[PDB]
């Protein structure tokens, strides 16, 4: 079999990019030839990531001025929501350099994601294409498919969108309430067409819908995608980078060590989100309560100073040496492994999620987003490995319902936390067995090939 050559054009988002680039490397591993289709700065930025240069080439992609774009903006992080139209209708216009781009390439499969022309495209160049998917399963199953009627001239209720479409596969994946204005975004203009329309055509449009999960996860969920597209679901498998070697800051190794096996208490949200200051006081001191060691790695309320003028007076004095609140960057993966982390408080990012089902600590999880939030519900709900903190009307959450949490994994009276610990143990058996990963990448391939 002559090997393929696959171009990827996704979204213009480093949230995008990034996964797109992990999957190419593993592609180029396998002896595949990558060429990929971003925007200079982008390229600036995650240029040092591509492993395989001789097999997986960047094509910088210029992102035209259009009315209303801030100047030189070229990815998400450029911009904030106010530019979020005019980025995706430049978005579109590289449809002409692309199709240049593609005509000299002639690859023989095209990866996007939003760029619903893509499939026009196929047409004329004559590629297979696979429409793949960063986000989660759960969320485009709840969300844009053709058994939801998404109405063209007024808004969708917090009820309708509560309300998941019929023939989906869980009432336990569901959101809840005001849990419900998470997804309103579905409904909302994105460049000159409303998102779901761009979804819809873009799932509709390509021979194959990728996803990067695994079907012991979300695998109804890909089968309903499945049948309400009719189109086949390759699963990619979470392709999670290789974990960041080197030592564990010895200053974190050395306050780490003065506690005992599985007592502290990890937290990170992401580095994404920034906590608005009531909140992260709320957190900072629902920790405290606990009692228990804890290591707080978040960033700064915005407009703070410093860390320790965003903290709530005498808190710094009340907790002493028990806990850490930690402004900088971490190495995640060598805290956790720390024999001294037992728990891991995150927001259910897609990162922390697998990270979380694959290391030995306990799960308590924060959603903030609507994808988080469906990912906490299958941790917490269908898959008992994890507990959710209970939350209010804008994702406000209590310090009393996050020291509660934190006690009820971490207490060893707690049968709840006993349950946990123990679907947490099968579940992360399963995910680092041997050669798990690789198979979905290998079963992946094959699929492409067909
Ligand atoms: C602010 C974002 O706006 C919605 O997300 C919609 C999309 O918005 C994009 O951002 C580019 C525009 C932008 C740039 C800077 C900002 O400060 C800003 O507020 C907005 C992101 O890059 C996309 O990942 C995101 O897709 C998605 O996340 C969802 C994709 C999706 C969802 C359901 C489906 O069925 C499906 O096929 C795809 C949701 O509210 C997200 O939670 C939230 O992060
Ligand atoms: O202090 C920090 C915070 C985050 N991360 C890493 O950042 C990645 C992205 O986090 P995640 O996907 O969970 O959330 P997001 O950043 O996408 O909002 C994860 O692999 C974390 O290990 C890290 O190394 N140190």
């Amino acid at each position: 079999k002559p090997k393929l050559h696959i171009t990827m054009f996704p979204w213009v988002a480093i949230g995008h990019i990034t996964p797109f680039i992990h999957l190419a490397n593993e592609l180029a591993k396998r002896g595949h030839s990558i060429s990929i289709l971003i925007p200079k700065k982008a390229h600036t930025q995650l240029g040092h990531n591509n492993l395989y240069p001789d097999l997986i080439k960047f094509h910088i992609v210029t992102v035209p001025h259009v009315e209303g774009l801030p100047a030189g903006a070229e990815t998400a992080s450029d911009i904030d929501i106010t530019a979020k139209n005019p980025l995706a209708i430049a978005f579109d216009a590289m449809y002409e350099q692309v199709e240049t781009l593609l005509y000299g390439l002639k690859p023989d499969i095209v990866f996007y994601d939003f760029a619903d022309w893509i499939p026009k495209l196929a047409a004329q160049i004559g590629f297979k294409t696979v429409c793949y998917n960063v986000i989660c399963a759960s969320c485009m199953a709840i969300g844009i498919v053709p058994a939801r009627h998404i109405p063209k001239d007024r808004p969708l209720t917090e009820e309708e969108l509560m309300t998941p479409p019929e023939g989906y596969p869980s009432s336990t994946v569901v959101l809840r309430g005001q849990e419900a204005r998470t997804l309103s975004f579905i409904g909302m203009d994105y460049g000159a067409t409303k998102f779901d329309v761009r979804i819809t055509a873009a799932m509709q449009g390509c021979d194959a819908i990728g996803i990067r999960t695994c079907r012991e996860l979300e695998g109804p969920m890909c089968d309903y995608l499945s049948a309400q597209y009719n189109k086949p679901v390759f699963l990619s498998g979470p392709v999670l980078p290789e974990s960041p070697k080197g030592p564990l800051e010895e200053k974190w190794e050395k306050w780490l060590n003065k506690f005992e096996p599985k007592s502290v208490v990890y937290c990170a949200f992401g580095s994404q989100m920034i906590l608005q200051k009531n909140q992260f006081q709320e957190l900072v001191l629902g920790f405290e309560m606990t009692g228990l060691p804890f290591f707080v790695a978040l960033s700064k309320p915005h407009g703070a100073d410093s860390i320790e003028e965003a903290l709530p007076e005498g808190f710094l004095e009340r907790v002493g040496d028990r806990g850490v609140v930690h402004g900088g960057w971490v190495q995640q993966t060598q805290i956790l492994n720390h024999q001294s982390v037992g728990c891991f408080v995150s927001h259910c990012g897609f990162g922390s999620m697998w990270e979380s089902l694959l290391s030995d600590s306990q799960i308590v999880l924060v959603p903030r987003l609507a994808d988080q939030i469906l990912n906490t519900r299958l941790l917490a709900e269908e898959l008992k490995v994890a507990v959710e903190v209970e939350r209010g009307d804008m994702g406000w959450f209590s310090k009393e319902d996050l020291c509660k949490a934190i006690k009820s994994v971490m207490d060893e009276e707690s049968e709840v936390g006993k349950l946990v610990k123990k679907n947490h143990a099968k579940w992360r058996e399963t995910l680092v067995s041997p050669g798990y990963m690789d198979n979905y990448l290998e079963d992946f391939i094959q699929q492409l090939y067909g």
